[PDB]
């Protein structure tokens, strides 16, 4: 990461491990994001190396990348010119990804007034496209969890939201799906319960209101 | 944490595996708060958000949150004007939150004369969410706490306090389900031996006195 | 600890470790005091309060660092004044156990001509009460520890003073117990050879003395 | 690595480890690219030693090694001269792999205005010799993978891009291999599905559309 | 250790499991030292009392300790007088051991103009104890150790100078054992064979010379 | 190792547990190597009498020491005079292998302009040591080396070089082996097919030929 400093063995094994267990689970990426604070590009990229195995996830990150570098270069067309002495270039789509560019390139870039971070803008799209990857790989919709007619309704709410982190959807949408669902797909018992107090209860008075039953 | 240093591997290795194994048993919040020391609301939520399973109690501790957060901006309310340079906004709920602050902005609140400490503050509305989560996932009362027929004393008392642990309860009212509780609820033999000390008897004093019986 | 620096992470594992395998065994307790050393009371707090189950033992440890406490208070009257500009307020025994006191209060103390050691303070009381438990769960007495028939001296000897380190008692006591039991509790046939040295001999002498018999 | 700091037991420890698991899968080069950051030729050795097992491989990366070397020697032909005080010499291919230099002489080339950087230098030459060695130990071909008549697309991409990283190729062919025989080589349902959508479709896109089927 | 630094937890922890495994075997002694390195005589107590079981022998140890210091009294004996400022007093053994200095005393001697080494002073005591106790707790004596008529020459020799290793005796005693027993002491064989080499053969020689016998 | 640093307890653990797992095969020398950078005779002692078992090889090792030892002496002879303030004395063998030196004497050399690094003398001697023991404790010679009739390629290269790598025997020695011996020995049918190619293929040409076969 950023001082440059190597990365450290234990942050890699980290890395390595949180994928052999976990897979692509949401987790994954807070994760990810943790072990990779004030990382370079090729510190990232080492980091995605270093999964063996899940491929095809690789692979449409890959393409996630590609979508954001060309993005950057449009917005951020490179001009012809000699870089002057004591002073340092327009990274392009590919410098922020580390695929032509040099370690000094990169720490020149984050380490100057003003900072150019490619770290963490690189981090950006690189956990875009991981968010991409958990959402597809994520098996069921919100619209597909019910409550069981004898399943405590805390096992519900676990799967409920448990599902919901994995959806795509904006927090508005997030927030109806809340709103509307939570209490529509609940088992006809506790259904009647909730209802039974409105739409402003909290989740706590929820949970503890439907706890016996 | 606060030095910005990234927070460690095995800080965030330690947290996950104090979740899996205790889950929300009341040693896990010290753990959390150890293992949190100087942190900023980035790491804060980045801890939280490493968690998998549990999404009812995740989501409970949201509530608390946003709770807190609303209690904040009643209190502070924000003013409009161009912050003046060499000086630094006042945060709001959603800011300490870590949702609509930066990492720079957390660290300048942090250090500054006076420090405004929103790794400190967002930390005390998290702990007050983990403590009501607790205190609903402890199945039992302090009042179905007993003493079987041939239950050596020293369990009861372990039963006890730590059953009293995870009460939703002040002080004034511990000390009293103390002084009134554990003598009245031991099995009568023992029940005898104690009230023959008295109500000025210290517990290594009863803990001893039941010792054989 | 103090430098305010963070607990580390295999600190505070190491301390939830040795409680789980060890339980209360005289051992503990150094270990406590080598995980401890340079701690704050919130610090030495957090350790204790990291431990689930043997909340017995904990309440007991609660009383003693009560007592400890009222006693510092008569010793130490805090007087009524405003502590002033560059200067620091005299602690109660609540402050000394961390309960009404900060942080920085707590760091204020401790970092000062003269320091005003609060850690080492509170760690006293806290060694106090894990004596006290230590003593209370050791299940036998130095009186009961004899040699069988066959039972090599060695390992009569290693019963001996591990009894002995869990004894309630001064060390003119000790001393007398070591002068007098171990001799007098061995078998007769060991017995006799050890009387034939005489009561100026060393352990070591007399352990190769009954190490064929 | 340079600072001349020693190489951790972890480092080395990690470095042994993935070996023995991983062998010459892809994922060990950048594994030890990272456990080599900063390396001196003595440490890049270092590593390379600790390997037991795998004696062929390490025995072309030798050769290959000294192929590099004697082509550095080509294009930089060293001169006679005396040395000068406040100054150091021009490197040949062995002392960069670290047989005729010593650890000062390492340290000099790499600390300098300018550096020259005889770890960066051959590292790349051993990083070389392992894609060599991976190319080689991956038993089969790109051409060779295709879709069973029942299995999931998503198992096939995994498998079609794990062949494709070990492949010998340049990017503009696996460019042309991932255009070509992705499609080309898919089971006859999905073969359709997939033409059905032409040439300029995502990898999410086709994973997606195929994921029913 | 000196710097005063905490001994850190792995430190304590490598101490524990050195002794849990291999107990008093002459190889724990170089890893007390190496663990100790630097160490306090609070420190060396603390790492001697997180050992529990073997009490027999830390007793042993204890009075070895008590016998040094004594002796170390005799040689030193402290005079009367106001111990002046910017000055430190004379230690006596107990001081040393730890019992009648605090941690000031105990940084006040080691770390001055000239330094009082009271750590390696103590430490000496201790390593001196040791090795009664490694002594006594080996079963064998070399004068036991013979080659049976099967037994690979090299296993004999493992067992010889493992023998050997745990012995009292001094430099020259032990430079006669192996000059004199490791021949005396070999199968009929093997022992022909080396004695047509003669007493100026190296180990080496004589390894290989009975290697296929 | 020098700075005088303690040398580090997962150090010695690598140290112990590597020749637990590994015994005496090559690679234990790189490790022994690696975890020994900077280290002084002290430290290196230390790391060899952690060592159980193996004492036989631990004998040798002492013998070849002795033997570097008195070599040294014989050139470097030391003369009678009084070391003059700010000057230190020349050193003997024993003080280079650590039996007549302290650690200060060995800080002293090792730090010093000019620097007479006893630490990277006696690690010489050490190692060659170690190198006559892995190559007594080598099984096997080259010239056993045979390719099984069914045995892939592959594995008779890896058993090849295994073997090879523990030869006593200089460079031009082992390139006439491997110029020699790897074809010779051969099985007919590949034997065949790798003449046909003569003596200027690489490994990769050869291991790639045989590969079918
Ligand atoms: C864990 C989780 N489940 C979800 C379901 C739907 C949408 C998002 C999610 C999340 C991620 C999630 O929202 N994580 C939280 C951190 C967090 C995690 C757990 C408890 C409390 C706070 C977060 O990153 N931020 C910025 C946040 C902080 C405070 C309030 C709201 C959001
Ligand atoms: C562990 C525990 N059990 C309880 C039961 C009822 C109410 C609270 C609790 C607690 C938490 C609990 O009280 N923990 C203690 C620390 C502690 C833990 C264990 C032994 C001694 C000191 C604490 O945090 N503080 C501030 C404290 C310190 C000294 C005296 C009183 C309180
Ligand atoms: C381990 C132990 N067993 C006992 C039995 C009766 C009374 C006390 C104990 C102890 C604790 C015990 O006495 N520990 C020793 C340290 C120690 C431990 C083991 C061997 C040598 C030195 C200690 O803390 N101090 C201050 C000490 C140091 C030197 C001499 C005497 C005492
Ligand atoms: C993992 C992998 N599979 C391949 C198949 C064919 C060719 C090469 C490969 C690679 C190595 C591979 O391409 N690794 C990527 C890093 C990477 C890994 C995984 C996901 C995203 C980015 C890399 O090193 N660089 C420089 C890179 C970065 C961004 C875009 C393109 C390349
Ligand atoms: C391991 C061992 N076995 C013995 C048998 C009899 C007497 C002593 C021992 C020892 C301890 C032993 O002698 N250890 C050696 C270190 C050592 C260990 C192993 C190989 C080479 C060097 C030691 O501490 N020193 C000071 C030493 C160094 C060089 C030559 C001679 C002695
Ligand atoms: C591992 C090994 N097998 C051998 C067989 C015969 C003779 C020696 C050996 C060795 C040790 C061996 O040669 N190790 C290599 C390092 C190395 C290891 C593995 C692959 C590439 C480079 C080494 O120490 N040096 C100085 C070296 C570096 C480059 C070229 C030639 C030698
Ligand atoms: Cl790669
Ligand atoms: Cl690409
Ligand atoms: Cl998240
Ligand atoms: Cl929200
Ligand atoms: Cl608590
Ligand atoms: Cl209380
Ligand atoms: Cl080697
Ligand atoms: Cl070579
Ligand atoms: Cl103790
Ligand atoms: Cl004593
Ligand atoms: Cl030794
Ligand atoms: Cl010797």
């Amino acid at each position: 990461p950023i001082v440059h400093q190597a990365i450290s063995p234990r942050t890699l094994n980290a890395w390595v491990k949180v994928v052999e267990e976990k897979a692509f689970s949401p987790e994954v990426i807070p994760m990810f994001s943790a072990l990779s604070e004030g990382a370079t590009p090729q510190d990232l990229n080492t980091m995605l190396n270093t999964v063996g195995g899940h491929q095809a996830a690789m692979q449409m990150l890959k393409e996630t990348i590609n979508e954001e570098a060309a993005e950057w270069d449009r917005l951020h067309p490179v001009h012809a010119g000699p870089i002057a002495p004591g002073q340092m270039r327009e990274p392009r789509g590919s410098d922020i990804a580390g695929t032509t560019s040099t370690l000094q390139e990169q720490i020149g870039w984050m380490t100057h007034n003003p900072p150019i971070p490619v770290g963490e803008i690189y981090k950006r799209w690189i956990i875009l496209g991981l968010n991409k990857i958990v959402r597809m790989y994520s098996p069921t919709s919100i619209l597909d969890i019910r409550q069981g007619p004898k399943e405590p309704f805390r096992d519900y709410v676990d799967r409920f939201y448990k599902t919901l982190r994995a959806e795509q959807a904006s927090q508005e949408v997030k927030n109806w799906m809340t709103e509307t669902l939570l209490v529509q797909n609940a088992n006809p018992d506790c259904k009647t319960i909730l209802k039974a107090l409105g739409p402003g209860a909290t989740l706590e008075e929820m949970m503890t209101a439907c706890q016996g039953v």
